[PDB]
Formats: structure tokens, sequence, C-alpha cells
């Protein structure tokens, strides 16, 4: 860093700025960080505990903490959510600012069941980017801690811990096991702060608009085709049934069976469940109903899964059982919540180019046909990719993810992450922090034997992220007026996205980015 | 080439050297080539022979040889190996140099019953790379005949033949003839020599590691999601069992249920097996229950096909029926030989992405559930490509190919060799060689008739073939030690890829290349 | 020094870098630091204690503490260690880069119960390096308090102490009294850093490897020698008995007749002690039955003694009484801990060159033989260096020592320590630290009585030791792999070093350096 007990080490930089094609986001937040473990690196795994099989586990925990800003509403607040998505067809993340700084390391003393904190002057807090992604990639798995969405928010740091091989609850030798310290880390008193810059690789721009065309819709209604198709296998009222082979051209009249030179999307089909309890079977059906996969004898519940349209024309209240985005309420509890506790995803617009999510893909000829064999057909219900298979990604969502380190494999297959965003190959390292160990007094003669008493401490600062957005322009000539994120005019007790009466801070709803239209 | 009778041309540059990010590889060997077809081209099928449908062919056999170094020990020393495998996290082939030379052209004269030879000094063997790939390409078919792991055996260089279109045993009109001849060639006599090289085109490193984390295990075992998925259709001890509608977050006691990103690899399922017979089925069911794909009404057992794990944890006696890659001893016979004489890959490591090869990808909805309709799901057992899903390729082994042509389609897809390597455009050219006819003597008076009393002969020389590979090195921050390849200490009558009393050069175990880690 | 209250003093340098034939080994910890003797040098001995003549000592104890990275584990990590053992033939340190920084001096106050600590901002540290080894060299006798092999763990400084002469628990006129003060010294406030460099003398390098061949096996087992050796003094079956003079040539069918160029190393016998208790004599014959040295009347366990193979083939269950080197598991007690507590050494590699250590060297003739006088021989159990003697000396292990200083001696021989490492004329310097004294307050009124009243305090910062290796490169022409360390691949409950559920990293083996071979 720096200088002074008596000097600020860094300001407060939170602030929009819109530049015709880009948008630059500041963000800063003031933290707090615990000790953790007590300064210990613990083993854990699903030991003990009573856990099936598709829930074991091996990994360690960390006296570690980390920054976290994988939320869009770490840098847009909502109305800036609203300018992006009702101007723009798209935008990608280009670069980050990251900056450390007014660190502030406090000592707590308990005496009785009166607890004094005071400053402690001389006392470090450590920092590290992992830069060459040395350390299981733990960002990218949705969990809470990122940077609170409204500004005067003071958040908890998270802590670090990551999972390796096992096999039930033991380990295999092939298990890694990361000491943290075994970086290099920048260590700072409180005069001192700590900076870094990144650059994003280059990213197909986020589709931030619906079709307002589908795939089966792209002919012009007014012509023929010079096409023709196998039309009838039977005349055609001349008494009674014949067997023929009559062929018809193209035909604004006979639109789903025209020619076409596209297909919809891959499909994984998905359980259908109502909003209104009456319409469900009477069981539990999520786990035994579920669309799953199985890794090494282990299940696993395909959620969100394939990008896929959450219900047909009509249909609101169904949606695919593990195929939705869902965003808690700030009343809901941890488990078994309520449906008004949460808020659930829609991903309809897809509808143009996408299967929907709890229908079938299609269906397949399965036999061949004779006079003495009937014609026969199954259902397909997992479709991959197919030649000729155009589709759109999964939305993102002003409170969901922002992007995830695509894994490092030989072959990945469009790896565009599957709960939504931007895939990464080297994405936004990892910035671990923790507290420097402060020895309590020792005793007057040698002991070797592990440290164990420390002096109880924790410490807190400010965090700024700056990051670069390139926006892609819309360039439409569509006549009339276009769907636009708009908040309710009708009057009510309370404003939308602002605090209540008790200052919590409250997002009522998911806001998708899908309002401006394309032609296919 | 060159120059005399009494003067080599060319010596013997046999070894390895290590330059940091480089390895350069240099082997040389001693052929024989016989006379082959006697000279002459013939047409072959399976015509009489009695075989079903599925094994009819026609095509061709040539009186030339060929070259053939795509298998790794033909340039990797089992120790090299070791050395490749243990310290890098991949490499690849960059380029390659050439070399035919010492060559020694000799006659056979037999009288009785015994069988005397001599030089033909004035004799010559031809020489091409088919550099244009005009020819039909044979290498990466994992035929027999490449230059021996041991640099002190002896070889004798296969025959080419190639094959074409085929309805049953009969051509069609679109079937085609090459004449080898019909290429410029080199002529050498023994003073003469052959070089050449070639570069290689830019490819992926081949991975080298094994992961240390799963697909389904990317989370941070500490932190819930902010995400939330329907937990229950009903009611959670409210007397009896009522609809409901339930919503949960993702949470480390429930990540078989957290929402995810990615999804895993592809899936052809295939047949489990036992090594163990008493488990199987009393049955031949290799053919009728094997995973065969079916081709202008031929079938194809597909094998190895799509990389997929071999078997889940703690299952190591279970193997695909057609999934695995495997390799005879030095004492398998040809056909119906014994279990120990043959040794199965395995592809376990590859279970932290891939669908395990026997068992299903997952699980797919298949109906509408209704209180009158109870939700159904079905077993997905083929599972095409699906955006998201990220897989890991078949690992390569130092007795398995390194290599293979793309073919020449309009579309491909991942064209990584199925068997195993690098899938490449514009491969190293085949090398194509033979034994110019030298006739008889003719008779006194003309005759127009085909040629056909020769002197017989063959030849033998030395091959030398150097490839640069580059490597990829290891970066990793885990703390604990790797698994190695390591060679066994107990004590025992033979050493390991070594000669026995006989002089019989064994390789007792494939040895594939997976024992550093990655995180995913 | 520099700077702040406010100001870190310097960074956390924990790192690894491999560069082909050097390697840079950095490591960082945190330390505390207590008040010793309360600043005091105290005279120290045997006196009273109860002890026997063989236990008696003279000394001095000190205000001071030192540092110690006299350990393999203070700068690998075990994955390096790995790195280190399966690629090299040797290695050595060269240079040395040393760093205290980031100090913080903390008071304490108690009244009962409870207890304050603060920071005393005004407050020193003291340090200095013995450069012109100006002390008695406490490094080298395997003390514990070195840096921990676990970055995250924070260590207790160790007290200096040291001895002179004694006459029984008496001191004599030549015995040395060393006041540290008298010393110039560097004085830290909270702001300041201390820093110093060292390079290390031409040493060789250390044998990272085991032999392939054996001293007894070095001749072409084809051909015969042109030597001859006596093989018979009598007949040979012509009856019966006759006294001869029958001469015979060096044959491989006798190799351990033929004469040869050089001869196993020395040897001084130990005794013999099995794991399985049952094996055993039942007495205590450890201090009776030890191999002991007798320096002016002072009786003193040779442990570990001449590098000796710990036991021939086959005889893993036997070592040396006080030949192998043992380290203490986590769990092992001060004294007469369980078998299962220690980890015991083996230096079995060495039984190529060097005699098992619990076995003669040899025989000898003893007298002179006649028709009268049979011929005798004697066991050989304590042999000096003969000229055309060769051996292998002790290997060095990740958790034992690097060095030690040679002492300043008329004559050594061979001095390598025998612990094992590297002997150093001129070793890295012992490092000094001590809290500086601070008065509690005076009286009002003038008293000459040394002061006797101190707040009391102790200290705590960062230490950061940089060493270079450089590396003896392995050039092996070996066809057949080699043995490699490698961690097991069996699954388990933990993985090895490692920390466990309560965060104590354990060291769960020693291990050596020798598994790549060479020829003798
Ligand atoms: N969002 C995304 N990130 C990286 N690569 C992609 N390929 C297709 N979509 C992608
Ligand atoms: N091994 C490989 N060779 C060529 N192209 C590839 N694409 C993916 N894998 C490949
Ligand atoms: N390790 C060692 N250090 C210094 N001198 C030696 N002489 C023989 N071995 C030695
Ligand atoms: N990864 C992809 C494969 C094919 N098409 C895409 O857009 N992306
Ligand atoms: N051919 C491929 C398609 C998608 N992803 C890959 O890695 N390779
Ligand atoms: N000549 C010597 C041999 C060994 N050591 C010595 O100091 N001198
Ligand atoms: N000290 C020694 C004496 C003789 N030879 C050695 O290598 N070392």
């Amino acid at each position: 860093g720096a200088d002074g007990v008596g000097n600020a080490s860094g300001n407060w930089h939170c602030d929009s700025t819109w530049l015709g094609d880009r948008v630059i986001t500041t963000s800063t937040r003031t933290w707090a960080l615990p000790t953790y473990n007590n300064h210990l690196y613990k083993q854990i795994s699903s030991a003990s505990t009573g856990a099936s099989n598709d829930n074991h586990y091996f990994g360690y925990s960390t006296p570690w903490g980390y920054f976290d800003f994988n939320r869009f509403h770490c840098h847009f607040s909502p109305r800036d959510w609203q300018r992006l998505i009702n101007n723009n067809w798209g935008f990608r993340p280009k670069r980050l600012n990251f900056k450390l700084f007014n660190i502030q390391v406090k000592e707590v003393t308990t005496n009785d069941g009166v607890t004094t904190i005071a400053n402690n002057l001389t006392s470090t807090v450590q920092v590290f980017s992992d830069s060459e992604y040395q350390l299981p990639y733990v960002l990218g798995s949705a969990h809470q801690g990122c940077l609170p969405p409204f500004p005067a928010d003071v958040f908890m740091i998270p802590q670090y811990g990551y999972l390796t091989l096992n096999n039930g609850s033991q380990a295999v030798g092939r298990s890694s096991f990361y000491c943290l310290e075994y970086f290099p880390s920048q260590m700072l008193r409180t005069g001192n702060n700590f900076t870094f810059s990144y650059t994003f690789e280059e990213v197909p721009f986020h589709s931030s608009y619906a079709h307002s065309q589908s795939l089966d819709r792209l002919m012009n209604p007014l012509i023929d085709q010079y096409l023709y198709y196998l039309n009838r296998t039977q005349n055609q009222s001349g008494s009674a049934q014949n067997k023929d082979l009559l062929f018809s051209r193209g035909s604004p009249a006979g639109m789903s069976v025209q020619p076409k030179n596209w297909l919809p999307g891959p499909c994984y089909r998905q359980q259908r469940v109502s909003k209104t309890k009456t319409d469900n079977n009477n069981s539990n059906f999520t786990w035994t109903g579920a669309s799953k996969y199985n890794l090494n004898g282990r299940e696993s519940i395909i959620n969100p899964g394939t990008a896929m349209a959450s219900h047909k024309d009509d249909e609101d209240k169904f949606f695919p059982m593990s195929g939705v985005m869902i965003f808690g309420k700030e009343s809901a509890g941890a488990s078994n919540t309520a449906l008004d506790n949460v808020m659930i995803t829609d991903e309809e617009e897809i509808k143009a180019t996408n299967p929907v999510a709890t229908e079938r893909f299609g269906t397949v000829a399965v036999n061949f046909q004779s006079s003495s064999t009937d014609p026969a057909t199954g259902d397909v219900h997992a479709m991959g990719a197919l030649p000729g298979m155009v589709w759109q990604d999964r939305d993102v969502y002003l409170q969901g993810p922002i992007w995830a380190k695509i894994p490092h494999t030989d072959g990945h297959f469009h790896p565009s992450p599957l709960m939504g965003g931007f895939g990464l190959k080297n994405p936004p390292p990892q910035i671990l922090i923790k507290n420097t160990p402060v020895p309590a007094n020792p005793p007057a003669e040698f002991s070797a034997t592990k440290f164990a008493s420390f002096i109880t401490q924790y410490s807190t600062g400010q965090v700024s992220v700056e990051i670069e957005w390139e926006l892609q322009k819309e360039n439409s000539k569509r006549w009339n007026p276009e769907v636009q994120y708009t908040s309710n005019y009708a009057k009510s007790a309370n404003v939308d996205f602002t605090v209540d009466n008790n200052g919590l801070y409250t997002e009522p709803r998911p806001i998708g980015t899908r309002y401006l239209t394309r032609p296919l």
C-alpha cells in the first residue's frame, strides 16, 4: 500500500457512466472478515452424517475468505439494468479493476460477559489473486456471499473450502490438497491497500432480445415453394380407401408441412409441475420423477439443464420441476419454504427456437411400414445436437450469476454456463483474503507443540470493483413499439427495489434482459 | 541418394533429447521387404468365402509395402513414456523427419532344396510419399506392421491394399482403382537414400492428466446458493399426504439438487461384462447384445465408441463389451484367446466428466403428470451433444495409435480419433515402397504376352523417423503428492519391459498418460 | 527499517520456481517470541539432577531465541520433494536470502483472573547473524523449533543455550562464557525489518539415486579373467586328501573368487533388533549392548554412526539398534513411546557398496597355517578406511536436517554429517533474536541493585527464507522404467501429507531421495 494510521488509502467510488458503446460500472462496499476455523485447515466429509450415496463428499475447509462479485446486481443498479435491457441487443464484459483498501484490524477481548473491541494497529490482512488458476475454482457455483445489491449494506466475506475426489466419504490417492499460504501473498497493515486489473477474453455478446419470428414461421406467407412433399398415401375420396402416392407443393395453407432449413434446439425433457397444487400428483416425486444424470454411481439432478422454454403459449402456470432458475425472497427460509417466498424465472421468450422444457422434442419413425405392418412412431424426449439445429442460451438476470470457468477438459460443447452467463476459459481470478494469526502470550519455557493460543480478531474495510462493458446497440427497423421493462405506475405501500420502514432492501422480482426484439 | 557399393548412406540415430518445452525422439530400425503378389495388383473380395452381409468387401491388393510408425512405442522408450507422463499435463507432435537408407537388394535362387542368396547390386527399390493424399489412407486403422517397440527387432514391411465401394461382394461404377506406379517415385540402388520432412498442423495438446474434481462437485461446500428449487410436491408431515409446492435453496447438504452450469459428456450405452465368467449370462451375446451402427444395410460394432468411463467406483471387474482398447500379449493367439493373454485398458479417470459406459446417461420426463396421471420418466441410453456438455477424450497408450486422418467430409464433430490420439486434416503422408521387378531371361523370339517370369528378390535396410514433440508443463499448486507411474519394487523373475531368456521383448501392461491432476 | 505503525514492512512470499538446472524455494512463516529467563543469562548444569557421569554437563542459558530452517520440509513441499527426487541424480544449496519483518511487540498485563494484551508501539526486537561464527554453533544437532513444514502453522522460536567444557557437573578454567549483547545487533521497532544474504561454499551434490550394480557384480558375466587364484590346497578326488596347490582362473561361475579393484565401505557393527518383539532377548540391552564411543571417561551412543545398509535382502524386519534415523509421529510421547508412533528410516539402497550395519565387515587371517597348525580366521566388526574402499553417505529425508558445521579441527575425514546432509566449513550463520527489556516503573529514590522489575512482553512477525538449489539432471540410458516415489492410489479416510478434521498437518512417512538409479 501506503501510509498512515491517520490516512485513508482509498476513496468511495460507486457510480455508473454511459458512453455510447461502453458502460462503466463501479461499485464499492464495506466488508467484514472474521477468523475462520481458528486459523486451521480442516479435513471435511460426509462421514457419519447419515448421507445417501448421492450426497457423499470429501474436501477441506480453509482459514481464508474470498471475494465474489459474480452477480449482476453487484454492479448494476435496478435503474441501470433497466437502461441496459431496454436499449441494447447485447453486452459483454471487457475489463475490470479491483481494489481493497482502508483496512482496519481489530482485536476482541471478552471479560465476563462484557466484550471490548480495540484497534490492533500492527496487525495484517493477507491477500492474493489466484491468477494462474492453481486453486479449485469455487466461483460460478452460485454461492451466497457476493457483494450486496444495495451499496449501503455491509457484508461478511464467505469462507473458502473446496472438494476433491471422493469414494463414498473416503478419499482416493488422486485427491488433491491445497495450502493457501504456499502462494505468495500481499500483507497489509492498516495503512496499505491492494489493487489489480484484469482483461476478459473475447466472448459473444449476451443476447438481450427475444425473437419476433419462430423457426417454423420463416417463410413468406404469400408464395408457394417449388418443392413437393408426399401428401397422401391413399385417395382422396375415391371410395373407399386405396393405396396411393399423392404429392403436394409447399403452400401457405400448409406451413406445418413445408420443407425447411433448420431444426429447433436440443432437448432433455423435464417433469411439468403446476403452481396450483391441486393439479399435481399426490406424491413426492422430485428426486424420483426428476431428470438426473449419473456420474460414477452418483445421481445428480439436472438443474437448470438444457436451455428450454418454460411453457408453451397460455400456460404460464406450469414450469419444469428443475429447469428454471429460482430466487428466494428475503422472507424465504432455507428449506421447504412456500411458493410465495420464491421467485421463479420464466424463459418463455426462447420458444421461437428452443423446445419447450416439459414436452417431447418430437416424433421419430421406429419400424418399416408395409401392407402387413402398420407405420409406427415414437416420442423423443432427449435429443442431442443435430446438424442444422439452432438455439438460444438461457437468459441472465439482474440477480443471477455473470460468468463461470469452463472446466479444463479435452472437450466442451457450446460451453455457455447452463445456469446463464458467460463461459470463460480464463475467468476473473479468485481473490483470497485472511487475517494473519496473532499469537497470544507463549509460555516461559520452550514447547514444540502446535501453537494453539491466539488473540481474537477480525478486520473490516472497503472493496471496489470497476467493470467496463461493451454494448451492442439496437438497429431495429420495427415500426411498432417494443415491450419494455417498466415499473408499475399504480399506487402502493412500497416502491419496488427499495428499502422498507426497517431499512431492508428487497428485490421483488427477477428481471431478465429480453425485451427488445430481433428477426431470426 | 548417393554413392558407393562400399559406402554407408546413413548412420544409426536412435536417441531421446529433452529440452525444456520440447522433446525430440529419434528412432531407427532395420526392415525387410519381400516381393508381394509377384509384382501384380489383384482384385480381391469376399466372393465365395461364405461371409455374412456385414463382412462383404471389394478392393485390391498391391505389390507395394509401406511404412507405419503410428504407435507411441515406435518413438518413446518405456522410460521416456514414464518421463513424459509423470511430468507433463500434455503434449503434441510438431514436426517430423524421415529417412530411408542403407538399402541392399538381394536375389534368391533355389536349386533343390538348397537356397542361395546373393547381392543384386544393380537392382532398385522404389519409394514415394503420398503427400497430396491421392491414395486411400490406410494408416489409422491400427494395423500391425509398425516399427517395433524394441530397437533391436527387425521387421517385415506390411503390404498395401485398400477397399472401395462394394454392393455385397460386387463393385459399383463409383468404385475407384489406384495404380501406385502412376505416381512419380524415387528409384534407389544400394548407394542411394530417401529423405523427407513434414510439419504437423496445430492441434490441441493431448490431456495427460486426470481431473481431481468432478462435474457434480464444483461448488463450495460451505455456502448456500441464492437459487431455489422445488423440493416437495407434498407436505411434510402434516397428515397425511397433501398436494403442496415447497421450495428450498441450494445447500451443501443437497449437492445432488443444486442448480449447475454444466452437463456430462455424450453417451452411447454399452453392455457390461464381468471378468469373472460366472457373473455373465450363459449365451453368446457379443454381436447380438452389441452396440452397433447400421450403414447401408451393413452392421458394424461400435468399438471403442464414445469416450466413456469404463466402470464406476469399486467395480474394476466390469468393462464395456466393446468400449475399451484391448492389447494382446505376446502369447495371444489370433482368435478366441483367453482373458490372460490380453490386456484391457481402463478409462476410469474420466468419470469426473464422462458418463460411465455401461449405465444410462440419465432420466427424462415422458408425460404430463396430473391428479389423474402419475409422473413418468424414462431411461436415456444414447444421448447426443447438448449445449453445456463437457467431456474428456479417450486416453492414449504407449502401445496405441498416435493419429488418424480426419475423413474428407462436409461435417465432422469433434474429430478426435475414437480409438485415441490426434485427428489430423493433413496427417503424415503414407510412405510406399517396392522392389522393382527384375525380369528373368526372356525367350529368343518376341512374345507380346504379359511378362511373367522374374528373378526372386527382396530388400533390407534401415529407416529413421525423428519427431519433435512440444510439452505442456505442469504448473500445479497441489500440496500433496501425485499418483505417478512407477515400476514395481518387489523382486521377480523378470524385469518389466525387457527381453527374456530367449530374447523376446515383452510389454507386460498398457500405460496410459493420466497421472498428474488438474482442477476442473 | 522504514516507515509506519500503519505500514507493512514485508509481503508473504511462499513459492517454488523450477528453472531447468535450478530450483528456488521460498518460505515464509509467522513466529512468536516470548521473553526468556526473564532477560537473564543463567548458569546451568547437571548438578543435583542425579545424573550419571555420562550425562553431566555445564553450560549457560540465554535470554535470546534463534531461527532454524535446517530441515528440508522448511523449504520443500511434499509435492516439490517428489519432483526433486523422481527426476534428479542430485542437488545442492547455492545461495540464500533471509528476511525478518512485520514485527509487532506486545505487552501483557494481568489482574486475576484476567489477562490483557496490547501493542507496545515503541518497543524493539533485536537481531543479528553470527557471521564470523563467534558463538557456539547450536544448529546441526537436530533440535526441534525449525520452521514448520506446513505454511499455515505458527511457531514458537527456540531459546539459545550452549555447553562448554565440564568435569562432572563442574566447570574448568578453559570453559567459555558468551554474552550475546556484546555483539552489534539491529534494533527493530514495529516499522522496521531485517535482511541478509548468504552464499554456500562449493559442495558435492547429494546423491539422490540408488546404484543398480553392486561392488561384487562389476565384471563381465561372459568372459574369464586372465588372472588366476589359488583354488585348492588339496586334491581333487585323488584319494584321499593330499596336500596340493591348485590354481584357477577367474570365471563367471566363480564371481565370489574373482580378483577385483575395490573394497566396500567402512564398518562399525551394531546390534540387530527385530520389529517383532518376540525375536529379541528378554533384557534391556540398549546402553549395555550398544555401540558406544568413549570420550574423556564419558560414554556416548554412536547414533546413527557410519553409513551402513540397514538390513540385507529380505530382512526388512531388522534394524540397527542405533544406526537408523527415526522420526516421531505426531502422536508420539517424548519418552518410551511405542513402535507405531515412530517412523524408522531404511538405508537399504546402499547395500550395493556399504556393509550391512549389523553384520561383520568380513574375515581376516589371524595365524600362520602349517601341517602342525590349522588356518585360523577371525571376524572383523569395526573396520577403518582402507585404500580402495568406496561408499555411499547416509541419505537425506524430507524431514531430516540439511547441513551441519564441520568442527574447526586440524583433521576431519570425509566430513559429511553423519546424521545426513552437507558438511559446511562456513555454514549458514546463526540468527539470534530477542525482545529488548522494557523496565517497569523504578522507585523514586536511586538504587544500584540490579534492576529486576519488567513489563511483560513478547513479539510476533513473519520470517522468510529463500534458497537457490542447483540440480544434477538425470542422463540415464536405462531402458526400463524406474522406481518412483508415488502416493497411494487406493482409497482412504485421509490424504497423505494433509491436515485432518481438527486441522493438524501430519507427515505419515519419511521420504528419502534414492529412486532414480546409476551404474557404479
Ligand atoms: N457464453 C459463452 N461463453 C464462451 N463460449 C461460448 N460459446 C458459446 N457461448 C459461449
Ligand atoms: N484430437 C483432435 N484433433 C483434431 N481436432 C480436434 N478437435 C478436438 N479434438 C481434436
Ligand atoms: N556433504 C559433505 N559436505 C562437505 N564436505 C564433504 N566431504 C564429503 N562429503 C561432504
Ligand atoms: N459451441 C458451439 C457449437 C456450435 N455452435 C455454437 O454457436 N457454439
Ligand atoms: N469439435 C468440438 C466442438 C465443440 N467443442 C470442442 O472442444 N470440440
Ligand atoms: N589429509 C586429510 C585427510 C582428511 N582430513 C584432513 O583434514 N586432512
Ligand atoms: N574425504 C575424502 C577422502 C577421500 N575420498 C573422498 O571422496 N573424501
